[PDB]
């Protein structure tokens, strides 16, 4: 629809900016209130810095995933400088509030619980034939709660035919990244499982690099015969064998999002 018809589209007026949380290449994220009182994200895209079409795509696919489970969409403004305005999440980002000192006290039991809960979201993703494709800690955000819900839905696509294929140039993230999509470009959901794996060692580690005292090539040389990452410290053996089905060879042989919810679920109810 246009703007003007748009029930996502808001007066500019209706937002007061009032402290900046991050800066980068693309542009600026703020919290901020929306008409005085509800508390709101607002990422403003930097002009010129890349395509308003490509900035504005992020939250078109928002307007269709909508669950408890990932951060909401509010609204738009789509008039120079563009606005996306969500849900606040007051606690910041997962791999950022382990390491504070609330971060720090949570039992094992919290952490399963917070697992359970991205499991949840990802199960709907699946449900809805999304993929991802950008799931670890730092994209993951806390709420005032201490529930967890999905952010950054950049890479997010909406699955025609199982398969999204990403150009041979593009580049990702090789520790959090399957197999399958850094070599043949190739995402499905289960790269997404995959990429879950990971981020419960960032869970049980409070926000450590994956793979510690490891190199990108020695990731992937490791890999390809056949280990896995390494037992993190600390960590319950019952979740660790829960990653390994996460990193199966072939990613039809690697669990359902709905799957790991409920092993989850039972493993929080247990401790
Ligand atoms: Cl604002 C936005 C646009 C597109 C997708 C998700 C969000 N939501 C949020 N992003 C980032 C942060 C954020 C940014 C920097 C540091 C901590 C949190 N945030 C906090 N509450 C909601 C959001």
């Amino acid at each position: 629809k246009p703007w003007w018809e748009d029930e996502w589209e808001v007066p500019r007026e209706t937002l007061k900016l009032v402290e900046r949380l991050g800066a980068g290449q693309f542009g600026e994220v703020w919290m901020g209130y929306y008409n005085g009182h509800t508390k709101v994200a607002v990422k403003s895209l930097k002009q010129g810095s890349m395509s308003p079409d490509a900035f504005l795509a992020e939250a078109n696919l928002m307007k269709q995933l909508q669950h408890q489970r990932l951060v909401r969409l509010y609204a738009v403004v789509t008039q120079e400088p563009i606005y996306i305005i969500t849900e606040y999440m007051e606690n910041g980002s997962l791999v950022d509030f382990l390491k504070t000192p609330s971060g720090i006290k949570l039992t094992i039991n919290k952490l399963l619980d917070m697992a359970a809960q991205i499991a949840e979201g990802m199960a709907f993703i699946e449900e809805r034939n999304y993929i991802h494709r950008d799931l670890r800690a730092a994209n993951i955000l806390v709420s005032d709660t201490l529930s967890c819900k999905i952010a950054d839905f950049g890479l997010a696509r909406l699955i025609e035919d199982n398969e999204y294929t990403a150009r041979e140039g593009a580049k990702f993230p090789i520790k959090w990244t399957a197999p399958e999509a850094i070599n043949y470009g190739t995402f499905t959901i289960k790269s997404d499982v995959w990429s879950f794996g990971i981020l419960l060692t960032e869970i049980v580690t409070h926000g450590r690099i994956p793979y510690p005292g490891m190199t990108n090539p020695e990731v992937i040389q490791n890999l390809e015969r056949g280990y896995r990452m390494v037992r993190p410290d600390n960590c319950p053996e019952e979740l660790y064998q829960l990653m390994r089905l996460c990193w199966k060879e072939r990613p039809e042989d690697r669990p359902t999002f709905d799957y790991l919810r409920s092993v989850l679920e039972d493993f929080f109810t247990a401790t």
